[PDB]
């Protein structure tokens, strides 16, 4: 998963640079809330067939992270691996390898 500190520019640009399908994701941190991040996946309304969507994430009260309450985790790595099984309430599952 995530290569470093990118999400706004690099992420949105790279995601549309190849045209990578469902499964492509990356994690970027939120500037507006330290300790929070945003999950960047390539999601489109299927007519544009090219877009990038960002999910606003909130920090768990137990010190973990979650996108939904049906999928709460203490580490972000474990979170990636669960969403790598299926979409736990995201438009895309996290099933791609990370190659730049």
């Amino acid at each position: 998963w995530y290569f470093g500190k990118l999400g706004r520019k690099d992420a949105e640009r790279q995601l549309l640079s190849f045209g990578n399908p469902r499964g492509t994701f990356l994690i970027r941190e939120s500037e507006t809330t330290k300790g929070a991040y945003s999950l960047s996946i390539r999601d489109w309304d299927d007519m544009k067939g090219d877009h990038v969507k960002h999910y606003k994430i909130r920090k768990l009260d137990n010190g973990g992270y979650y996108i939904t309450t049906r999928a709460q985790f203490e580490t972000l790595q474990q979170l990636v691996q669960h969403y790598s099984e299926r979409a736990a309430g995201l438009c895309c599952r996290l099933v791609v390898p990370c190659h730049k």
